[PDB]
């Protein structure tokens, strides 16, 4: 009905208040499922579930991973005495969420390698004291850290660790050697659009174009915007690969968009006043992503270590960084930042 | 005569006063022109024509480039804003600049592969946002970027592309992997000399003399200390080469002394008073950027990237952030800084 | 005596007061030992004294690069006017102390190799500056740089040099390339606790156990806190040692430990006022450092450059700039730490 696509929608302000004020085991799961959603900017705990339930369909290990790592997360923000309204709002799960997936992801052994679980753990601890180390760093820019926990946190484990390690050895990665074979003539186009759900899947790790679905499912029924602007930065991220010259069975797998979806939800709504210019923007730093990523997964290809979210990252700091004479493209502060509708609303609040 | 003696060095404030009021598009060439210039912090139009003219001297499809990347570079600088004094004052095309020149310097194609003009437009146009974005960080200790944009662009370019690309392929940089043969009886000291030149238009990436010759007369009808201090940083970069028994190959290239030219004229004169301290300090600072660059060369060979000029603003810096007790270092003020001559009239005036 | 017991620990600010009207020779000699201690965070001089016997006992030509590396800082610290304060406090000396140590350690000369002084010297001169800068860069966070000047300059050296070079080769570094042979039966548990005064050792490069004695005791007789850290340090670099499986011939060589000694004497009690949870957090800091510098060697072995102490000084920052609810996780201010006795009457001073 017209009364629950009020109740479901946005951040669930509504649902948060009435959990307010119930059992904390209630609170935590809450927060759990938010931290789950906040891979992709939504403070959502109905989109946490559908992302739980696309995580099950790719790989039970992997959301069993990733639920470990948004608990450890989410209960060593709590020990830290983080902020008790960043914890509430699942920003101390995310970064979690992707150390736990990518970890079992990126892992030689088979599936439901328990001893996985003390790794996992220890690493996703870690997150926290990284994002409150980036916060203070970057609390002089009013910037977000946006996965740089979890990215420090990945790429010392699987740099610790190594493809030869004796306990947990992780997948081997190795840098181009010779000019791709790539046969313009053999090229699916239903593949190629079938890359632009996998594309916003593989933001977890899910190379399953269902998940993806289930992700895109998500996303709109928390922010339309957030939904559309990630399947154009999917897009954007597989036509920079066809412009490179990419194999096309890398461009299928979804391992050149996931980096642009992030960013053009970071930059068209987010974290900037959506406007046609905001919106060229995000594209904008879509296609640099995907650059950056292209150019970061050659770069730690040498040092076995994949490139991770780190394209994303840099790019859209330095997008927030970048300076405009435009009054269109603005940057809304860090505490007045929930979902691209609520930014547009409070932008033309304060501007009118 | 003595008239032209005036309306010809310096930043010429006459010329650029008497064009303010002129058709713009003179006045985009003008900015072009001062963009040039700017590599070698040269605020001059008839520096950057005679700059020009180097390239054409060296090889017509690198200066293409160039001038297609600077052009990009001022036109993105233009659409997005940013402040029109550093737009015309070529602040916002000497990334643009390196960025096409060493774009066509590091391809595996040959020469007028005008695909490649596709990417050099793509990457310019990534450099005003990267200039805006590293300004924004820097602005909190006075600092300028100095080549930051043009060195991560192409960094990141040429590792997206990498040398087994399929439309644009890169040179083949490689690490160290034996101990060279160095005999010290073949041992050109008129290429020595010659590599001082040759040193001072690797700026560019130009490896012919007589392009270094006319960089140095245009650093010379600009700023006499610019071209002293460029000379002088040449020499060191190639006594700091002889000093960790370097291939005689690679000194006489010039690929050991562009770093130390362009550190040698940021510190003595540029962006500290110029004095007998600072001119020490800028023979350190060249010293150091030399051993930077070597470390940096084979460090990021690993990598398949040349270094660029990584080691001269990293060291530059350095240099710039070091705070020092001694009245006679002083570092100005990032608003009064021109050139050497009259950065020392106003150090003596604001002192006396 | 009783007397002596008082005049021998802490900082010893009584001799200092009593030298601090004597021949400037003596008064550089001071400066230079307390420059050695203050590598393990200790302004003593006798500390210093009894680690340079150390250093003795380990290698004669290491201890010789090592003191002209602290007197060549020392002396560049006060030729380029810095703090008067900082130099009679050692914190210009550990720096260029631990560049002529692990500079001679890395050479693949033999002993003696005098023309290794000529790199020695002008690495250390490079020390103060690093210094300089990386201050004014984190005196806006109130952070030390801990040894981002040792370890920026040696890793910029060992990369400008290499394995290959002509006059200064350095040691081979190569990454790991198979599955380590490791049988948990033919383990040595009198190694594994003699990996604790190696670890605490390898600070400065020395893997004998008696040099190791030598500075625990220097620890103790300066704050018997520090060396109880570095202590418990060098245990949790060996428990985590085993934990990713390592093979125990580079367990006991202390190349495990000596990275979280430090990070557990700075955070336990030295730049966090000391109680159990700053316990528990140095615990964890050392853990992290552990971890972090295993991803660090195998991440530098593919440049050939050995982890240095960048783990170390990374994970540290990362726990000084955490920010916690928690009363009890107190950060001094940089003027008010001298060593944890000290800093602790101080805390529980400004708290009552
Ligand atoms: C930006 C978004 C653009 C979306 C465009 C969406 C679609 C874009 C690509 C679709 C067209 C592909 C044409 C089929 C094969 C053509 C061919 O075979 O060669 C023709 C040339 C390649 O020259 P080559 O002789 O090396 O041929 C290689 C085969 N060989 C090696 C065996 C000889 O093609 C090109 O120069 C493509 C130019 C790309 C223009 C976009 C610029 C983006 C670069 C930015 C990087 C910043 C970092
Ligand atoms: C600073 C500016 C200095 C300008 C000086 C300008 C000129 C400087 C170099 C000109 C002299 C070269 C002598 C000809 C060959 C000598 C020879 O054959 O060997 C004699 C020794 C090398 O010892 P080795 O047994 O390995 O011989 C190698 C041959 N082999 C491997 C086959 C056995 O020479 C030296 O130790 C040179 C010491 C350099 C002093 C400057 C220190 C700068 C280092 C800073 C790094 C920071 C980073
Ligand atoms: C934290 C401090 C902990 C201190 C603990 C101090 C002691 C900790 C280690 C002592 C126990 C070693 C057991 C002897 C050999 C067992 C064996 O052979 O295999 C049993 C499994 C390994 O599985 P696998 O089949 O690969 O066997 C390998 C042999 N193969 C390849 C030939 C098949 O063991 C484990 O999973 C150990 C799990 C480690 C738990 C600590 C988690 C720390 C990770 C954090 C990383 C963050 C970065």
């Amino acid at each position: 009905l017209s009364k629950a696509v009020g109740y479901l929608t946005g951040d669930m302000k509504e649902y948060r208040i009435w959990l307010k004020d119930k059992h904390l085991a209630l609170q935590f799961i809450d927060w759990v499922l938010r931290g789950t959603a906040q891979v992709m900017f939504i403070n959502n705990p109905l989109s946490g579930l559908i992302i739980f339930i696309g995580l099950l369909i790719q790989n039970p290990w992997w959301t069993i991973t990733g639920g470990l790592g948004t608990v450890v997360s989410t209960l060593t923000a709590l020990a830290l005495g983080q902020d008790r309204s960043a914890i509430a709002s699942g920003l101390h799960g995310y970064n979690g969420m992707l150390v736990g997936l990518l970890m079992a992801v990126f892992s030689e052994k088979l599936d439901y390698y328990w001893w996985l679980l003390f790794p996992v753990t220890f690493t996703a601890m870690s997150c926290p004291v990284l994002s409150s180390a980036l916060n203070s760093i970057f609390s002089k820019w009013d910037l977000p850290v946006f996965t740089l926990p979890f990215n420090i946190a990945v790429t010392l484990y699987l740099a610790a660790t190594g493809h030869y390690n004796l306990f947990f050895p992780t997948t081997l990665v190795e840098p181009v050697s010779s000019v791709p074979n790539i046969t313009w003539t053999e090229m699916e186009m239903p593949l190629l659009l079938q890359a632009i759900p996998v594309g916003v899947g593989q933001v977890y790790g899910c190379d399953n174009p269902w998940t993806g679905g289930v992700f895109l499912v998500a996303l709109f029924i928390s922010s339309p915007l957030i939904c559309l602007h990630a399947a154009i930065g999917s897009i954007v991220g597989l036509l920079a690969a066809l412009s490179v010259a990419t194999p096309f069975e890398t461009i299928y797998t979804g391992l050149w968009s996931y980096n642009c979806v992030l960013s053009c939800i970071a930059i068209g709504g987010m974290f900037y006043a959506l406007t046609w210019q905001t919106h060229l923007l995000a594209l904008i730093c879509a296609l640099f992503c995907a650059y950056m990523e292209a150019a970061i997964s050659n770069i730690m290809s040498v040092v076995g270590v994949p490139p991770g979210t780190w394209a994303f990252c840099l790019a859209t700091i330095i997008f927030l960084l970048l300076t405009t004479n435009n009054p269109a493209i603005f940057r809304l502060p860090l505490s007045k930042v929930t979902y691209p509708e609520a930014n547009r609303i409070y932008y033309l609040t304060v501007k009118s």
